[PDB]
């Protein structure tokens, strides 16, 4: 039923890989060179985390950038992430497949 999430908004560090992204599991259809997040299954997030605007920093080299969960990252838990490529390129390379970001959500 109804459910008001009230998620405490930090900044904690975490990971963060990319994906082909093409259609979200939330209602956003974007291409790879957007700057669009996937964040772990709503059922573990409380659903509030689709559509919330998440500032993720690579800690590697501290890369700032920002991309919005549109989709959601299954195969994951609440400390790892998945995100766009153009967004990740933002943050590090490609090569790297994920990256320890520093995400607010």
């Amino acid at each position: 039923g109804h459910a008001p999430a009230e998620k405490r908004s930090t900044t904690r560090e975490g990971r963060g890989t990319w994906y082909d992204t093409g259609l979200g599991a939330c209602g956003w259809n974007n291409v790879n060179s957007d700057t669009v997040i996937a964040l772990s299954p709503s059922v573990y997030s409380g659903g509030s985390h689709c559509g919330q605007t998440v500032t993720v920093t690579n800690v590697v080299t501290g890369a700032k950038a920002t991309g919005t969960v549109a989709d959601e990252c299954p195969g994951c838990g609440p400390n790892d992430i998945d995100m766009t490529p153009g967004l990740f390129q933002q943050l590090g390379s490609l090569d790297e497949g994920v990256l320890t970001v520093s995400w607010t959500l």
